[PDB]
Formats: C-alpha cells, structure tokens, sequence
C-alpha cells in the first residue's frame, strides 16, 4: 500500500505517485527523459521530469538546484509551471531521484521552425518569447541559452520557455547545443541583457530560412558562420575583447557581410497580399536589429517589444508583469533535499 508505483520508459525506471497514469516519453534532454501523463487527481494531462541522482557533480547540481527554486518563485504565463515536485525516496540517505511535474503542452519549436507560418503566428511567438525574457530580466535572471528544443508550443500558438539558462564538465554522450549563443557568450566577453536578444534573433531567422544559421562544431567554426554572413565587426567592438581574444578575432579572414535582404529575401516570407509585404519588410527589420554583433547596438528587450513587427501584441500585463556558489556532491545532495521536501 504504497503511494508510489513503477513503470519501464526505456532503460529507465519512473516510480511515481498513483495519481499519475500511462506515462509516454516524449522526449529526452540533458537531464534525460520527459513522459506526458495524466493526473487523476487534477484531471488533467502533465509532463514529468525525472531527475536521476542530480547531486552526482556540479553541473547537473547546480541546474537541478537553481530549477527547483526559479520554479518555485516565477510565475509567468511564457515560463512553464511546475505543478508539483517529488521524491519516492523517505530519507536523505535513500535520496536517488527527483520528479519535476510540469504543465504540459503540444510540440517543441523545433516542430515549429519547420513549418511555414503566417507573419500573425510568427510575430505573437515572438512576442511571447520576448515576455517570457523580460520578466526574467525583471527578476535579475539572464538566460544566456535560450534555444529552440528548450521552448514549446500548443495549438492556439501559446509559448512557453522550459528553462532558466546558465550558458562546464560532464562524460555523457550528450551535445550540448551552442549554435544560438551571443558573440559575447562564444567569445567569453561579458553580457547584459540583450545577450538574449540574439538568441531570439537566431530562433526567427531560422523560423524564415528553415535552417540553423550560424552551425559549427565548436566555437571556431560558428564564429566562422557568423562573420561570413554579418560581415567582420567594426574597431569599437574589437576594443572590448580579453587581448588573447581580440588578437584572434582580428586576425580571421575579413568578410564584408551579405545586406538582410540577400540573407531573408521575400521569398522566405508569406509575401503575395499588401499586408504580407509590408510585414515582411517589418519581419526582415527586425531582424537586422537583432542579429547584430555588437551588443551595444543591438536592440533591447523594450524597444523589440515596441517594434512594429511586435507592439500589434502588446498587453501591460504580461510585458510589465511583477517580478519575483558551489559545494561538494553530499553538500548539493542535501541543498536539493531540503528544496524537494519545502
Ligand atoms: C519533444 C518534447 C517537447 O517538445 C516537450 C517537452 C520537452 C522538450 C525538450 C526535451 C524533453 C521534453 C516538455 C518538457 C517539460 Cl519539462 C514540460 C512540457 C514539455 C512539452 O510540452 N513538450 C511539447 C510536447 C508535448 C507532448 C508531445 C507528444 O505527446 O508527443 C510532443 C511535444
């Protein structure tokens, strides 16, 4: 008579409460797999995120940690919510596992991007995107990472980001997925808010090109996709680099950079209607505001939000929304403990 009962997903075992019911992976991540389920007792279907010993080095410690106490405070309509947390463990000791019980929505933006949208369902996940990035810019959270396989959709076009970013050392087969950070992220030069803005810039471009737009097995590489396409930076931009970097940046091949019409033309976008030009020349403008190298002349979070291309979304309510170190595995072990049981 056990509150808890155990399933096989894969070479995986989820022990869950009762309540939750013919669980069905739909997806696997750093911290490794996602079922959809259906709660008996909110009659309604959830995700659930099984965490496998967290506290196992800093890395999964430190995320696990910081998820658990981000959830627990924001509360935002395009940040994903958690509904409940558990462990089947009873003791400190015994802890192995942590479940992270989510609201649940319809695909991933990955689906997304490959679609051909209308610029209304376009710009509203946009719009959304950058609400979800501003109320964490409101609470003192920079995300740093947000990416496609991170954000999901539902079928009324309503956005939701799965994670609070970070930007070290794990031996997992798993790839972590660069090719959407900021030049001040690949070049390690310090940030401010608008490192986001880029990511976001990446995401739309992509939703237009359907292909990733600056990809690279490393950081060499993606710097390499960067220029060739924007163009070399100017000097005022070399100034603010470490001087090993800058020696470096200096020093790759010089290209001058295609125009935003050559890298999005009309053919990209819904273009046939007088409304769906004057949007793509909208769409194609912002887009040259955030892909922009130089964080000092990229467009903010306000003024993308005000953007015309945008600002048809805009609601005070959800744009102006009221805001909310390191150990040894046994120390992160009880941190998170103490966290799962309140
Ligand atoms: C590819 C999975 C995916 O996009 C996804 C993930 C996800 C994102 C990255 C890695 C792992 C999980 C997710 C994770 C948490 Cl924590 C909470 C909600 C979701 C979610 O709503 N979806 C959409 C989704 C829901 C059901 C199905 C389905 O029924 O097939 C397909 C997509």
């Amino acid at each position: 008579d056990n509150q808890f009962y155990s399933v096989e997903v894969g070479d995986s075992t989820f022990t869950v409460l009762k309540r939750y019911q013919n669980l069905k992976p739909i997806g696997s991540g750093a911290q490794g797999i996602v079922c959809a389920a259906y709660d008996a007792v909110l009659d309604r279907n959830v995700a659930i995120k099984k965490l496998s010993r967290p506290f196992q080095n800093q890395t999964h410690a430190k995320r696990a940690y910081r998820e658990l106490v981000l959830m627990k405070c924001v509360n935002h309509k395009n940040i994903i919510s958690l509904l409940n947390v558990f462990t089947p463990q009873k003791t400190l000791e015994e802890f192995q596992d942590v479940y992270l019980v989510m609201e649940l929505m319809d695909a991933n933006l990955c689906q997304v991007i490959q679609m051909e949208l209308d610029h209304e369902r376009m710009s509203y996940l946009l719009y959304q995107m950058l609400c979800g990035i501003k109320h964490l810019h409101s609470a003192g959270i920079i995300h740093r990472d947000l990416k496609p396989s991170n954000i999901v959709v539902k079928s009324d076009c309503t956005l939701k980001i799965l994670d609070f970013g970070l930007a070290s050392f794990m031996m997992t087969p798993y790839v972590v997925t660069r090719y959407y950070r900021a030049p001040e992220v690949i070049l390690g030069m310090g940030y401010k808010e608008n490192v986001d803005i880029w990511s976001v810039g990446c995401i739309m471009g992509e939703m237009v090109r359907h292909k990733i737009l600056f990809p690279g097995r490393d950081y060499i590489d993606q710097w390499n996709k960067v220029i060739e396409q924007l163009g070399t930076p100017c000097p005022e931009f070399m100034k603010k680099l470490q001087p090993t970097v800058r020696n470096y940046v200096e020093n790759r091949p010089k290209y001058a950079g295609l125009t935003f019409p050559k890298l999005f033309p009309d053919s990209l976008f819904p273009a046939d209607s007088e409304h769906n030009k004057l949007k793509a020349s909208q769409a194609r403008d912002l887009l040259s505001k955030m892909l922009v190298i130089d964080p000092a002349k990229r467009i903010s979070v306000d003024d993308a939000l005000q953007h015309p291309y945008i600002n048809v979304w805009y609601d005070p309510a959800e744009v102006e929304a009221p805001p909310p170190r390191e150990h040894t595995i046994e120390e992160w072990k009880e941190l998170i403990y103490k966290e799962v049981m309140n």
